[PDB]
């Protein structure tokens, strides 16, 4: 969950501390989502937050109070990828996924100082 994104931010982008650039970006960067992303990073939450509900309409996932963002899955971080766990279960493998996905593309958008500590009115 939370941690582990943490860190696969930090391993594409090492520069960033994560919960402090990418916490409150936008309408989707953080807990819930409404309204048009505002720009590309703000889509890349978007699709990360899209895939988490995904995530839930697994029975996999059913049976797991501990919720993604604090899910714990496995994964590893050399010289600068991500590689998702084998030895994670159904769900955890599911999150994962979602997780490298988004820290992925947060590395490939630009950062716009303009949308962090967004109000939640242009949403
Ligand atoms: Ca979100």
């Amino acid at each position: 969950a939370l941690w582990q994104f943490n860190g696969m931010i930090k391993c594409k982008i090492p520069s960033s501390e994560p919960l402090l650039d990418f916490n409150n970006y936008g309408c989707y960067c953080g807990l819930g989502g409404s309204g048009t992303p505002v720009d590309d990073l703000d889509r890349c939450c978007q699709t990360q937050d899209n895939c988490y509900k995904q995530a839930k309409k697994l029975d996999s996932c059913k049976v797991l109070v501990d919720n993604p963002y604090t899910n714990n899955y496995s994964y590893s971080c050399s010289n600068n990828e991500i590689t998702c766990s084998s030895e994670n279960n159904a769900c955890e493998a599911f999150i994962c996924n979602c997780d490298r996905n988004a820290a992925i593309c947060f590395s490939k958008v630009p950062y716009n100082k303009e949308h962090k500590n967004l109000d939640k009115k242009n949403c």
